[PDB]
């Protein structure tokens, strides 16, 4: 593992799901491989979920943690050659970025979509920007296009309560206020079309996602229909992608909530979602209070993703150094 | 212990006591006890002083910490059931409260006074959110209502400082600016009924605290009589409480600052106050300078009592 | 070493650096150095920078370590006598400082200079407050007048760097948007007096120094003069502080800005900047992306010169 901010970068997932369950029963077994080896987390949003689920999944593993939280108009980087810095930006990112590098072994960093311009949501710049300068191994706590630690914890709950090898998994939209990214749905795709689950993607017209994400999965626009068998739900509202309606609300129809009407039609399915959730506009107090939810268990698996995560950076670091 | 948020969790007095003097004189003794055990620490009002000796207390145990800082607007919780959460708060009680527990062994909870609703205050609703729905054992770096961590440090103080087995021991309000939390006093008066001294509380007319917290202490309302014979003078301001004057000033008089002419009544009393003290409203220049005044150990105690208390608590976890 | 704000403090500069490559080598050497020690970091101005390479060096040392973040304003301590506090002032200095002391082993405290008055500034009173009155080594993360942590750091660099015994070191003013303080200046000039090296500070008419820190060296008024045979150039902007003056820009004139045509008369010299940087108002892309630029090695050198003067703080506590 060089990074982690895709499905691809874990390999494996037969050994990443070992790793995961062995974890889960002995926390901290592995508590002897982060000793003096220090993790910076970085916000560029802030976050209350992931800085706790991540600064205890270092803790599990004996690193030392610096948590950094900067606001956007902290981050006034200068990209380009030959200007002359009298204005706004106090520093170039050729400095900026490999100094924070200097101080630590291992990056984290959660970025936002600012839903402008899909060009530039959908290049990462400013995840990219530590990977390729920073000189450390970056981990994504959240980027603007995807959400593998939220993934792969999803993925780590549907092994640990599926009652077969191949579940039937269904990723719905469902009504939210906001105009919300992708990040969640895309990472959540990407994962599931890693497995051999049964997958398939419910929404309303014009909420289509990128077909890199999307790839073979099956889109079925009748939510009922989708729902038919299914052992797991996984809710999720995402603000318009494609054509002229890049980040916004084309609907707010609750008719997608996630009810009893809908799970009845399910193999009396379990219900996810990453949380944080708004009830009866994702999903019902009846659905989500029954027990078939399983958000909780779901959350606390995100310590254990950033664990594993966290233990394959900490195994792939270079032995040696470089000193002038 | 399961929690911590009063006077009756900490038990037999006798024996926190032995634990906080043990450990004021080998303050790592249990540095062991906390090894990865994770402590979470929740700011809903912020702090510097309790937030600094809390962290200290974990290290003396060797926890991992983790400290989170929640202001109001990023703490609105639904707990009714039915409603179409598409307005201001984005989730629900039982969603929110047992997630954070998922990271953590034990969890620190410093939350409020709002003073617009009495019932509201009294009902100490965030601090009994995390008690009834964390899954953890839930401590209080001061609530609405009380501040047992502070009460514990003052308790540890008197003993430490003490001549005679049962002091005659005073708690008296003192003028401030702003409205104050009842917090500091209703604890203070919940820890002194549950020792053997001569508790004594004297205010202006219009101050009474909740009888519930100002228990079997004699009310005196002439404070130079309240202070006569004194060993440890207790200073401290709060809004009103009774009637409808909840959480507001009704006097701002000098008269009661501590002062000499206040002083010079008691037996060289020890003076005494949570921090931060304003001087020459709560209390003169002179009085808490002088040799008399505990101010300064009074806050290194604040230490200990959160080492125990953590270390009880550690002490009891599954 | 009881505290660290200045050259004074660090001793023997031979050892002091002996101590930095050794650690530089061996990261965790002294991990065991700090175990159980708490380290209270102090911010009266937020950053990154100090902020990031002051933790790591205190976990280099196995330290615990707390940093506290105070709003410029939310600390005003009230410092006389006989004052009555109701206004925005919440503590006294003599309560409020020596508590901070009681829950830490060292205090770091970043300070500034506010330059609305020079004296005030030059008083240095934040961090004196807390020398004065923590109970604790206090060292400087940066102060109104001087960044003894950034010059050390700036020390070990070009002995890491330096191609011969005694490099000729320039430091030269260069243009900037705001005015910024002499803190860096100052402190640069206070080290390398304190060397053996040639030392020559190079600024436009009317960016005069304090005497205190300019002592003896060299000031040569022609950039390109001062620039000729150099083996290492530091550059930097400062605001004026003399007369009049204090605290304003005098000039942006880019004539100074460091590029090809200055480099080019030295004997091909490193380029150093403690950072952050404005390119082609410090510096031209040029020259801070050539091999001779070390600005990163420079920033990556604050790491080990706050972990030698922890380990020397460590090392002289009771």
């Amino acid at each position: 593992m060089k990074k982690f901010t895709c499905v691809q970068d874990i390999g494996d997932l037969k050994s990443a799901l070992a790793e995961s369950f062995e974890i889960k029963k002995d926390r901290f077994k592995y508590v002897e491989l982060g000793r003096n080896k220090t993790l910076l987390m970085i916000f560029f949003n802030s976050s209350l979920r992931t800085r706790l689920s991540t600064q205890k999944a270092a803790l599990n593993l004996g690193m030392n943690v610096i948590v950094l939280d900067i606001n956007q108009g902290a981050w006034k980087l200068e990209t380009e050659r030959g200007v002359i810095m009298d204005g706004d930006k106090p520093e170039h990112l050729l400095e900026a970025i490999p100094v924070m590098g200097c101080y630590c072994d291992i990056i984290g960093v959660r970025s936002f979509a600012r839903f402008e311009n899909r060009e530039y949501d959908y290049n990462e710049v400013i995840i990219n920007q530590f990977i390729q300068h920073s000189g450390r191994p970056v981990f994504s706590m959240e980027a603007a296009t995807r959400h593998p630690l939220q993934s792969f914890a999803d993925l780590i709950t549907i092994e640990e309560y599926k009652k077969t090898a191949r579940p039937k998994v269904v990723m719905t939209w469902a009504p939210h206020p906001r105009p919300l990214p992708q990040a969640v749905p895309n990472s959540f795709a990407e994962w599931m079309n890693a497995t051999d689950y049964e997958f398939v993607i419910t929404h309303p017209e014009g909420y289509e996602l990128d077909p890199k994400f999307v790839g073979n999965a099956r889109v079925e626009y009748d939510q009922m229909k989708a729902f038919e068998g299914a052992d797991f739900i996984y809710a999720k509202n995402w603000a318009a992608y494609t054509g002229d309606n890049y980040g916004q609300i084309l609907s707010t129809d609750r008719n997608w909530t996630v009810g009893d009407r809908q799970m009845a039609v399910t193999n009396n399915a379990y219900f996810m979602h990453c949380l944080p959730v708004r009830r009866n506009m994702i999903v019902t107090d009846d659905v989500i209070e029954s027990p078939q939810s399983i958000v909780i268990p779901e959350a606390a698996n995100r310590e254990i993703s950033a664990t594993v995560v966290l233990k394959r950076l900490l195994e792939n670091l270079p032995h040696h150094h470089h000193h002038h």
